[PDB]
């Protein structure tokens, strides 16, 4: 699961990997959360 802290980079997140990026590129980019649990952190509500 690809979670995320801010709305705003959710949003960055699905415009980089609409795009053919890997999940960890774009999640260092956006700043998103990569983990295999299938819930979101506390620090990335989002």
């Amino acid at each position: 699961k690809s979670c995320c802290p801010n709305t705003t980079g959710r949003n960055i997140y699905n415009a980089c990997r609409l795009t053919g990026a890997p999940r960890p590129t774009c999640a260092k980019l956006s700043g998103c959360k990569i983990i295999s649990g299938s819930t979101c952190p506390s620090d990335y509500p989002k």
